[PDB]
């Protein structure tokens, strides 16, 4: 039994940290095979940091700029490219605890693991979810900055994040690992703010399928309910439309537990207009929305 | 900025983890130099668990009965000894991903990355609190059992816990690295029950001030309090006593934030009496007591390697 916010194993990730420095700036990159991946603001100085062209910045620069630490060992840098935001050295020795990877673009509601690092050491790991608004509320210092995320499938690494930037309201925003942002976002110091926030609903009807399942069923009742007069009330506490491919995903957990994905709908109408009374579930007063339906099959039943 | 329920890395005790069978029983190892430490109750069967007799259980069994596995390799166990709850199976190998470690025994209310495991494969990483009453509240299935907890000072990992069992309350128990349990608690079967719950009230505190450095700082108030009058209201509220250690713990955030610890506490108590009136602290309708002052440094400032 019990049920917590679990982050994969890091130490497939922490075998591929490494230090990349260029002039004052010291950021974070990914070691894979012969290649390190970093934030491509790497090479900006406090004024480039405006309207950076990164195409000319990064045509001011030879292989010798960037100092790549690996632990002790500082890697050869042989080549560089650009590709969107992250900058693409070539070392002159692939590393040999690159595990096997890939890179995945997620979806907002998507969970993942963070390796906060700072300096090419792991300070620490914390299990994140993709925000409807396409930011992450994670925790970063001065210097977390190429830190990334990940999920890890038997021995296979899902690259899915790079730690790029803070936004003024405290959220996160990075980029895939070809270095596209997710979200309508750019690597400049501009008047830019995170959309409206709004609860994962998808995800918190499987956080009610956890609690029935640890055996707790307080929450529940008679009602159930039409995807639309849910949709439709849901909203009006900043909650996701659920959609019908959402109920699909919940197949599994309904069929499970028995109770129809409708059902669980209604439970959470009536949790949303009542609050908990005291009352918690799985050791939250608040209804949680980091955790995936996949998540919650992995935890409560392998 | 931000603020989250963070664990050390695991890779260093990823590779330690090694799975443990001694007949139908099978659940994980730790594989530390040349020997392999897991929770002793592998050796007994579904009977045994109800009056095991450990040092007779343990007499009438070989080192032929004990199969351990680190992933596909058989280790060869050239040796088996007890101490206290856990056995200690001599291997032919000395492990070479071995870290800097030592055992380490944690008081209530210290906190400490757990990293959960299956068939010898590390699955998750969570952090847990040493609760006042000597439980965790874990999330471990079968198989479970030989996860083991941990904290990382610079490249030293200190094993601090082992896990064993799961009370019938949901919440688990479990031993510190030579085998001594945490808590009243026994490896049977028999009926067991974790005594009543406390709040560590110095990581509230801790939290609260996490809480002010994030801008969160709706909560203060302008009174302050005294000790004795703080921890009348303290022990009706089910929360550990705050002593003159604990006040002296929190001079850095007291100090960092200008904060008096007592005036923090007269926050802390208006909260006990009127509850959080709607709002959040960082995103909790809870207070949170599984961040320890150090745990709150090492993410809010810095130290973090
Ligand atoms: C990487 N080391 C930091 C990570 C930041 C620092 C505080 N916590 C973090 O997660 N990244 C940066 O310094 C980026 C970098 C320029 C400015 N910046 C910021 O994080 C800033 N954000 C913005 O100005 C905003 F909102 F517009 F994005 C700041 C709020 C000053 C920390 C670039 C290229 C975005
Ligand atoms: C180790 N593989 C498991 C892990 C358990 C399984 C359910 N959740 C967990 O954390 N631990 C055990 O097999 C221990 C072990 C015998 C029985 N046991 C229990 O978990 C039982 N608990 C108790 O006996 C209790 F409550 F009294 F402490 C169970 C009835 C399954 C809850 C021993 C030696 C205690």
């Amino acid at each position: 039994s019990g049920f917590r916010k679990m982050a994969f194993p890091s130490g497939k990730v922490e075998g591929c940290m490494v230090q990349v420095t260029c002039g004052t700036t010291t950021l974070n990159g990914l070691w894979l095979d012969d290649v390190v991946y970093c934030p491509r603001h790497v090479i900006c100085t406090s004024e480039d940091m405006l309207n950076p062209n990164y195409e000319d910045l990064l045509i001011r620069k030879s292989n010798h700029n960037f100092l790549v630490q690996a632990g002790n060992v500082q890697l050869r840098v042989i080549g560089h490219s650009m590709q969107n935001c992250v900058l693409k050295l070539k070392v002159d020795t692939a590393n040999p605890k690159t595990p096997k990877y890939k890179f995945v673009r997620i979806q907002p509601g998507q969970t993942f693991s963070v390796l906060a690092c700072y300096n090419g050491s792991p300070s620490g790991v914390y299990q994140c979810a993709m925000r409807p608004n396409f930011t992450i509320k994670g925790s970063f210092l001065n210097g977390s900055c190429g830190s990334v995320g990940f999920n890890i499938d038997y021995d296979c690494v899902s690259f899915c994040y790079m730690h790029h930037m803070e936004l003024p309201t405290g959220v996160h925003a990075g980029t895939d690992l070809e270095g596209n942002f997710y979200g309508p976002f750019v690597d400049r110091k501009t008047a830019q703010a995170a959309g409206t926030d709004t609860t994962i609903t998808v995800n918190v009807l499987a956080w009610l399928y956890a609690a029935v399942i640890n055996g707790d069923r307080w929450f529940l009742n008679r009602f159930t309910t039409t995807l639309n007069d849910f949709n439709l009330v849901a909203m009006k506490y900043n909650y996701e439309p659920l959609t019908q491919d959402h109920v699909d995903i919940l197949g599994p957990l309904s069929a499970q537990t028995g109770i129809a994905v409708l059902d669980m709908c209604a439970s959470l109408k009536e949790l949303l207009q009542n609050g908990m009374n005291g009352r918690t579930i799985l050791g939250s007063a608040l209804l949680e929305d980091e955790f995936t339906p996949f998540d919650v099959v992995r935890q409560c039943s392998g």
